[PDB]
């Protein structure tokens, strides 16, 4: 009997819909600490404490690029903070520092009786996600913070592609026709480098660099996979082992790989 298991037994239909079972509320972080701005999404009556996910956009980009993840994840039983960085020109290591700052603030707000997320977060169970340089930032966060329970960056880029130290279960969303952070020189070498973890590579067929962003046309598949990965690894929830680890066998996917996916 897994104490972190929340919500109804998952179905494809329920994981593919635009929102899951829980009602989602949100607020703006009034005094953001160590980053630009943040929006916190959270479920009402998830049936216990839930893990937290900090999501960072890429270079020149804002919360809007990665907004859709907030309600999508939160509606399956997660507290999600989407951030703006101190500057939109921040680099990946700075993105990562700011991501971890956002998580610490979430942990702090869990114990502030005035916060709507008071007593709602299990602050020992956290994950990281993000687009482009924010994707590299998530991988950096993971490498520097092995206590994190999961990472799921999208169209990631960093100077280095060597993330061989990462022990955090890591799902890489890739975009097949990415001409900004091309798969062959960023997402794929990143993926291949990680020898110490459960991991997955999911390339979206014909996707541009923004193929996992708000307003994308594979929200059913991408949302299912992100929630399934976070469920399986953040909650240790083996109801999601198949959703998390399976090949989707979808014409929407041009390349699928996975390793150590129990």
């Amino acid at each position: 009997t897994n104490p972190y298991a929340r919500g109804p037994n998952p179905t494809a239909a329920s994981l593919e819909a635009s929102a899951g079972p829980f009602t989602v509320r949100s607020f703006t972080v009034s005094r953001p600490s160590g980053y630009g701005a943040g929006t916190v999404y959270y479920p009402t009556n998830a049936g216990g404490t839930v893990g937290a996910i900090a999501i960072v956009p890429g270079y020149t980009a804002r919360q809007s690029s990665i907004k859709w993840w907030g309600p999508r994840l939160a509606s399956h039983g997660f507290v999600v903070i989407t951030i703006d960085t101190n500057s939109t020109l921040d680099q990946p290591s700075s993105r990562s520092s700011q991501q971890m700052a956002a998580l610490r603030q979430v942990a702090s707000l869990n114990g502030t009786s005035s916060s709507p997320i008071y007593g709602k977060v299990d602050t020992a169970r956290m994950g990281v996600m993000g687009w482009s340089m924010g994707g590299g930032g998530s991988l950096i966060s993971a490498a520097n913070n092995p206590s994190l329970k999961a990472a799921a960056p999208q169209a990631p880029w960093d100077s280095s592609t060597n993330f061989s130290s990462v022990t955090v279960p890591t799902l890489i969303f890739a975009c097949e026709n990415d001409s900004i952070a091309p798969v062959n020189s960023s997402a794929l070498p990143i993926y291949d480098s990680m020898s110490r973890n459960a991991k997955q590579f999911l390339e979206i067929n014909g996707g541009s660099h923004s193929c996992a962003n708000s307003g994308n046309s594979n929200q059913a598949l991408i949302g299912k996979k992100g929630v399934a990965w976070m469920k399986r690894f953040m909650d240790n929830d083996t109801r999601y082992s198949t959703f998390a680890c399976e090949n989707p066998n979808s014409t929407r996917v041009s390349d699928f790989r996975t390793a150590n996916c129990s």
